[PDB]
């Protein structure tokens, strides 16, 4: 349900938020956007989310000051609310 595909250069975040039925899309950048500018995106896309977090795929939190980037070269667990997506990026 949440995807990464990169379009000029860029990786778009396509993600199922709970309020809304169609799916919203966040591009990136790498060099300069963090892990916790992204979260702060979906929660002001969305005021029905009470709690988002991004996890390794082994469960331990990413701190939110890691860029995209670095999140972006494996695996990911994105929460929002109660639901958890396994994010697969494409590898770079």
């Amino acid at each position: 349900d949440v995807t990464v595909v990169y379009q000029n250069g860029l990786p778009v975040i396509s993600v199922r938020l709970p309020s809304r039925r169609e799916r919203c899309q966040f591009t990136l950048k790498p060099i300069s956007d963090s892990v916790g500018v992204f979260l702060r995106q979906l929660q002001e896309e969305d005021r029905g989310i009470d709690r988002v977090a991004i996890y390794s795929p082994d469960g331990v939190r990413v701190a939110a000051s890691t860029g995209i980037d670095l999140l972006l070269l494996d695996d990911f667990k994105l929460v929002i609310n109660d639901l958890t997506y396994h994010v697969r990026p494409p590898k770079r």
